[PDB]
């Protein structure tokens, strides 16, 4: 057969009370498909972190998932311009491969900064940050190659950016800053997980660089849940956080390695550590070339 990764949560029994041989699964689960000859239902079994064998069941095909989703909502204030392109996430084919580097880490969503700081502080021999580049002139107290890799020519960095040498870059106070593929690779090859403070946009570039990251989205269940996990912010900025999170999930779900939820930061932190443990390797699942 072959392997696919679920990009949505599925549980028919919980949803409508219908009992059947349909398998239930959650976002991120790797599924071993044994027979996908039928266009509507495929035979499969969930791949555990130990025992792949457990219960052969059936999962809805990509076709079936798409048909169901399109069947939902949609003149409603039509300006006459095209709307956002219809995109239905179902599954992604994947394959197992062995890696000899520590996977970089990208935590996203509310409290990601605290999670980053705590991992860096709690496990200094396992996690570290990479050295960023900047065109800003080096200050008296700064050290080239430690605080930043100071680039004398802004022209060169702009060229390097266009050449996609940075997984992420930007401008601040009229100067350029960026996290280079090479800086991340240096940390990764030394066997340390590189804690990255970048957007989900960086996942594709890291994948292209053969530095598959563990991208973890901390998903708030509601506005109130945000206040439960981050009780150091005003309810006003909590609204923003929740909306920013909703928009992040809408646009980058396919890039996430996992999604974690909790009633407290302590629960989230615990789950983050477990996800990293589960996906660190040596054997990991990456996108395959097979197409459904």
């Amino acid at each position: 057969g072959f392997y696919i990764r679920a990009l949505f949560d599925y549980d028919k029994t919980k949803d409508c009370g219908f009992l059947s041989q349909a398998l239930s699964f959650r976002f991120g689960d790797v599924l071993h498909v044994i027979d996908a000859g039928d266009e509507e239902w495929w035979q499969a079994r969930r791949v555990h972190s130990d025992s792949e064998t457990d219960d052969i069941g059936f999962i809805p095909s990509k076709r079936r998932v798409e048909r169901r989703e399109w069947s939902r909502l949609k003149w409603g204030s039509s300006s006459g311009s095209q709307g956002r392109e219809d995109s239905v996430l179902s599954y992604e084919t994947v394959t197992q491969m062995e890696v000899h580097y520590a996977r970089p880490i990208i935590i996203l969503g509310p409290t990601k900064d605290r999670a980053n700081d705590d991992l860096l502080s709690e496990f200094p021999d396992k996690f570290g940050s990479c050295v960023p580049h900047t065109t800003r002139p080096k200050r008296e107290y700064e050290i080239d190659g430690r605080d930043y890799h100071f680039v004398s020519s802004r022209e060169k960095m702009e060229k390097d950016i266009q050449a996609h040498k940075f997984i992420e870059a930007g401008q601040y106070n009229s100067h350029l800053y960026g996290t280079s593929v090479q800086s991340v690779r240096e940390v990764a090859e030394q066997g340390k997980h590189c804690i990255l403070d970048v957007s989900a946009n960086a996942v594709r570039r890291l994948q292209a660089a053969h530095l598959h990251p563990i991208a973890i989205f901390i998903r708030p269940r509601s506005l109130e849940n945000v206040l439960e996990i981050n009780k150091r912010i005003t309810e006003e900025q909590a609204r923003k956080a929740f909306d920013r999170a909703t928009k992040l999930e809408q646009e980058f779900t396919e890039c996430f390695s996992a999604i974690v939820e909790g009633d407290s930061f302590e629960e989230i932190y615990h789950k983050v550590k477990r996800v990293i443990e589960d996906l660190s390797g040596p054997y990991i699942w990456v996108p395959a070339r097979e197409r459904l």
